[PDB]
């Protein structure tokens, strides 16, 4: 906790096409959430456990 | 804050050779600071005001 953490996380979709990366937070995190990382460089917090999160990832990952 | 953030920061130096990348948590956090990326993937938050960490940044930034 030395280690960057996520507070809360984004309620609703982000655009698809701002996000360019994606990681998951220190599992050491009370909230350990999903972080993405936008074209501009914005890292946001998401609810890993949450629908959109898991087809945004799957879509970064099957490019 | 809905971005990761950084609750405190690494006391002494990690060892140069263990980091690979870096960058700048959010201005929104209450202790915005320096993200350490280690070859491990390990994000470590740092104290930006200090020695180490602005001769660690020159060093990924002067490769």
């Amino acid at each position: 906790d030395t280690t960057p953490c996520c507070a809360a996380a984004i309620a609703r979709p982000l655009p698809r096409a701002h996000i360019k990366e994606y990681f998951y937070t220190s599992g050491k995190c009370s909230n350990p959430a999903v972080v993405f990382v936008t074209r501009k460089n914005r890292q946001v917090c998401a609810n890993p456990e949450k629908k959109w999160v898991r087809e945004y990832i799957n879509s970064l990952e099957m490019s």
